[PDB]
């Protein structure tokens, strides 16, 4: 099954733009799923391979209202 | 291309005992993946289909360190 790394790694992955690469760097750089989806786009442009773009698609899809 | 919509249901259905029909009540309770994201096991509990159990398990792979 699943190890804690390998789901926290697919739960990252789940960003626009983030490949496994990334979602490890941007796991070891913030430390926790958690302050990966609360980092600002100031924060998340401060990691290699994000730019002011790509930041603000992550954040538009952590941050936008769930319509079915 | 993924919606937005399938993005935010992919994100959230990579936590542990967590399907798609849970993934969208908690989308659509918290409204946000990062509200989803952020809140304490009480609040994840208020969700009608999460226990304790769920619960629990959701918020320690949310805050629990990345380690390989």
């Amino acid at each position: 099954a699943l190890t804690l790394a390998e789901r926290q790694r697919l739960i990252v992955e789940g960003l626009p733009h983030v490949s496994a690469t990334l979602a490890r760097r941007l796991l070891k750089h913030f430390g926790s799923v958690e302050r990966v989806f609360t980092a600002s786009v100031a924060e998340l442009m401060k990691v290699e391979g994000i730019g002011e773009k790509i930041a603000k698609e992550i954040r538009r899809v952590i941050t936008a209202p769930y319509i079915e």
